[PDB]
């Protein structure tokens, strides 16, 4: 169970994992009637697999992860189809005070008319007036699904997310990447990590040959 | 195969962009099983519904429709979901947005005893989604980038979507929206896509209708 | 160590599993009795979603005439025996007598056994006899009949499975197959029987597992 | 509707298509809050696109093949998980007399004990002992499930396949590549030609930036 905090609420969990580095091994052993051998072979193998595209293999490997985040950025979470999702819902359960409000520092390298620190007192005064509205529907008998609707895109929201490796190493080409946007860039840092942990050889080889993006050669 | 339209909501719509096959699209899917094409309009018929209350749903999947929606955020989060489908949704990162939000009207609250009366939660509402889209406006020509200044916006916020979506899979969003327990909001949503569905492939329809059909609202 | 011997020849042999039936809880909530009635209550009205985080890795030997039925299910995780670069070995499914035992036939059962026997036999050695002359494995394994043994691994969630258990775990799907589901049926069973039970109770469109232990 | 002749007595024939490259321009220009714009702008983005990886617009060009093929060919090609498949039943059809021979012009490149026209007589001569074995299993009252067993892989087979453009750009750099069998390559020239007529402008992007396999690039 490794937990990293993202954001300043936030967070990354690994709930439970099937398989490991073997696995992708064992799968990929079948074509050719065999199993597994020794460290140095299968190892080999797996750089192989990664370095021609043989991807299906590594499908065999899952995990689990429970994840605490903005739903803007579970937005673009939940567009990776091949996963299962199961989410906090703001029809059935009331919502609780906790948003993310950037820091000064995430405005850094854009010249801005007012102060970063005045940009994050803004951002903070809305939630607070959107969530006593939202508070104030509630106690009025307004349904919990038609109040939540004036509650800003910052809202903390948890999921339990059901990857493969296959979909996770996708998952990290698109989002442990500089297009993808900063507060989802630190989610996909966690993911790697957890995955690095797991899987260290289909880790070390898809950063080798098959990573796509760009933070994860440069950050440690 | 052309733009039908339908307006839901207070500026929302599902319009027809294009549409591949008809029932018998999914007749000559189910008679290669057979060594067989189509026959008549009667066994052709008759075909539709003997595979609709036996479950062989696979022939429907070659029938393949392209939607464009506008819809509220807090709807396109429960659509999205419907992940055997493919999306193509407006960005917030890139797009300096409209002031377009869901606003209830008085009648979404009836059934309900309000404290307030159900006008001023509509008041309500229009206030807290117009200091939210005031203080994006004031973050964007501050020069704060779009991406971050969005996350104030409200989950009532307009998003527009292309949705393309086979007939098993918009079955299967059918059964599942255009039902009671779906928030009415999405309903109203589901009532557009079954209506261009009625109108497109009205065999199945029927059939679907009169045999699979798992929610409430279709059958009122 | 879950094995179970499956036709002459095969088998469905159960390699991992991650979570259990508290894993559907887990999920859905986002005590025994409070969280069975909970696992009955996501089966009575569709709520499969949470069934999706239980999740199977199988080792299956299987028939190719089998194993093509089997490949038609999507929503899963493969990876299969290759004829282009392995060489084959001599494992057919030959159907016992009691196969077609319950068909009018005008030669006996047992006569059926060896026609389907002999054919295999000719086929295998065509297909060593093109090996050894030095045509590829690819082309050369092309005359072997649709009964030649494969091996797979099958990666599953829960939901996906139940799926699998409505179509093949019913006397519609063919008798070899019903076999296989059967072998699912029981580990599936063992793995998750508040999962299993709650499916057979509320939510299985099959007929077989109803009716067999 | 396009036919083209593959191997002795298969093909792949369209039967229908949704979209065409200003389908993925469309879906493309969404997140920009835009539409089309004209031919070179559109075609430019389309390239942009590919280039840069941006795959999902290309998922709202849909299209349906009927194609028969020997069933070794159809296993590889069924492992496409992303796509709806109905095809002919054995359990339930009488099949008839085709089966894939290869020409002696396909052991070309191989050293052989044997010519290579006496491997076309062999594999000729055990399918026709296969087929009669069949047809008197049928004919003493073996159902036709358990019959076809004894049929060898190079029997033909007939199915609709409905993919995306998407789906489609994975078969063929799999597919049209040396690497795959040499019958399904053959399907996949096949699969090019037809994507090329319908989506001149993807197709000729995709070649150029994102098509991985190497026999569309040496063969017009
Ligand atoms: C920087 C950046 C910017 C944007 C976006 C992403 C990123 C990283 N996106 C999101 C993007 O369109 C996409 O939805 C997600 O990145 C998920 O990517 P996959 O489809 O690969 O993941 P997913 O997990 O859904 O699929 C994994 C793989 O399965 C395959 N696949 C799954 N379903 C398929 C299907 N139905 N047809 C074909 N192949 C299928 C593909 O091979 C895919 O790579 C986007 N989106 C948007 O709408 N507007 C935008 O402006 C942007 N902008
Ligand atoms: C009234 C109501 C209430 C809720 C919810 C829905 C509704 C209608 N949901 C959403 C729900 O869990 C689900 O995500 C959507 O209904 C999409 O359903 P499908 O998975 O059927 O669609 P989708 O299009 O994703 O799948 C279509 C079909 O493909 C199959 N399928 C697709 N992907 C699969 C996979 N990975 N494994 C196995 N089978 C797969 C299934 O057969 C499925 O029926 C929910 N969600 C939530 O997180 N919290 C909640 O509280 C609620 N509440
Ligand atoms: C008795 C019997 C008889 C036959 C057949 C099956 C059985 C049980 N089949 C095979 C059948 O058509 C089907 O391919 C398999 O049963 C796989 O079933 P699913 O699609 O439900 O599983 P799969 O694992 O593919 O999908 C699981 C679920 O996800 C969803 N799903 C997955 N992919 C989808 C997609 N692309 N679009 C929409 N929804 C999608 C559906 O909700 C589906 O139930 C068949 N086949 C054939 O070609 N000819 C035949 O004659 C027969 N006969
Ligand atoms: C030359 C050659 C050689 C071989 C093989 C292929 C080729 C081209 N294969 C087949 C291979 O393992 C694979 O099944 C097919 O190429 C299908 O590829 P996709 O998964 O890309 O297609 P598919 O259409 O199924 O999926 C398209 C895309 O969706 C995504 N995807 C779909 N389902 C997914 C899931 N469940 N998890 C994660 N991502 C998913 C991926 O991004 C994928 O590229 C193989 N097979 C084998 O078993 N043994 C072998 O020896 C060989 N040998
Ligand atoms: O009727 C519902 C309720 C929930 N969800 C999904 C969408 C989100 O991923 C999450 C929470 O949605 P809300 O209940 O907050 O709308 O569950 C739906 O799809 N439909
Ligand atoms: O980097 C991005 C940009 C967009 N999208 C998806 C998520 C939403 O479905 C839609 C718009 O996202 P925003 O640009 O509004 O964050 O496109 C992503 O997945 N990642
Ligand atoms: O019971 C059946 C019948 C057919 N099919 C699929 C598998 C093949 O793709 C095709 C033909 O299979 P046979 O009927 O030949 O076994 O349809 C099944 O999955 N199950
Ligand atoms: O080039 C290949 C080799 C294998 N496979 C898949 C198809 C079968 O599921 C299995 C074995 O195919 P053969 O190598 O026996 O053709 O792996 C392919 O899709 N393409």
């Amino acid at each position: 169970h490794m937990k990293i905090d993202i954001l300043d609420k936030g967070f990354v969990e690994l709930v439970d994992v099937m398989g490991n580095d073997l696995s992708a091994v064992r799968a990929a052993r079948v074509s050719f009637d065999m199993g597994l051998k020794d460290e140095e072979r299968d190892r080999h193998l797996i750089e192989y697999l990664m370095k021609h595209g043989h991807e299906t293999p590594f499908e065999h490997i899952v995990f689990t992860f429970h994840v605490k985040a903005p739903i803007f950025v579970a937005r673009q979470w939940f567009r990776h189809r091949i996963a299962s999702y199961n989410e906090l819902s703001g029809r059935y359960s009331k919502l609780s005070y906790e948003f993310y409000i950037p820091s000064p520092e995430r405005l850094e390298g854009y010249k801005t008319t007012i102060p970063p620190e005045r940009v994050t007192e803004k951002i903070s005064e809305i939630v607070d007036k959107a969530y006593r509205t939202y508070l104030e529907l509630i106690e009025s008998g307004v349904p919990r699904e038609v109040a939540r609707i004036v509650l800003p895109l910052n809202l903390y929201t948890r999921f339990f997310w059901t990857v493969n490796a296959r979909s996770l190493m996708n998952f990290l080409n698109l989002r442990a990447d500089s297009h993808a946007q900063w507060e989802i860039q630190q989610y996909a840092l966690a993911i790697a990590r957890i995955f690095k942990e797991k899987c260290p050889w289909t880790f070390e080889a898809f950063l080798k040959y098959a990573y796509k993006g760009d933070i994860l050669k440069e950050v440690q």
